[PDB]
């Protein structure tokens, strides 16, 4: 017991969560931070964050999705149908604790569910910048302008 | 020339020993589909050609719905009141599996001239389990669109 002071580690996250509440700051938003798809993906594979999907199960099945995310619906189907038991589930899943970071398919829906997850007791929700597709461009195509495809970050479909 | 490439599509069944009208790449499908000399058929889920996009002006007919691809019963009926039996069908699913089995049951039930898109709109997978990165309508860069 006393000979260790606990786990030990190669890697900080807290230049990242720091410039990512900077940013919450800046823009004034009503939740603890904002980061771009590659400081999120650092923060993730190392085990310092939750990546959590809040797209429809639709686009996990065939869009794609990033392993080992968790998945709590926003809103589901081809409708976007509220999910009334998002927070019920982000609890149980995860827990108002943990450090979270929110992906949808942009920046709208996680902007949305980021918002309600902070006014909701969540300590530590961040926005995952451009989401996994990004923005439509001029051509009504997904995934030439932005997004964690684009920046050719993991991710698998079936 | 159309007539041209249904011989090409035609000859491409013969060699493969299809059981339906033929096959055709992408760029030729295209090329019959934006001359009004072809009728484009998805074959694919509305969640697909809502979420992974959808070639305009073709006509949706699902072989099979949903998430679980369940199949569609009502797919043959579709096809006859939608299109019709006489008419030159193209059929576009995500990779060509599904647009095969619907070929094949197409051609079975009365279907004259059934033929299957190769590639499909997205592709085959790749090693890192991702469409669209080999073939397909998309990298193709034919027109499509999503929301």
């Amino acid at each position: 017991s006393f000979v260790s002071n606990g786990s030990n580690t190669s890697f900080s996250a807290e230049d990242i969560l720091a410039k990512a509440q900077q940013y919450a700051q800046e823009h004034e938003l009503n939740f603890s931070g904002s980061l771009s798809p590659v400081d999120a993906w650092q923060l993730v594979q190392q085990g310092e964050a939750v990546l959590v999907d809040v797209r429809t199960n639709e686009e996990r099945k065939f869009v794609g999705y990033v392993p080992e995310s968790i998945h709590v619906a926003w809103a589901t189907g081809t409708s976007f149908n509220r999910n009334p038991r998002f927070l019920k589930e982000l609890e149980s899943k995860v827990g108002k604790d943990k450090t979270i970071l929110l992906l949808c398919r942009s920046g709208n829906r996680s902007t949305q569910a980021a918002e309600a997850a902070f006014n909701a007791g969540f300590e530590h929700i961040y926005n995952v910048l451009e989401g996994f597709e990004g923005d439509l461009n001029e051509q009504q195509q997904r995934n030439q302008k932005n997004g964690w495809r684009i920046h050719q970050l993991p991710w698998q479909q079936d």
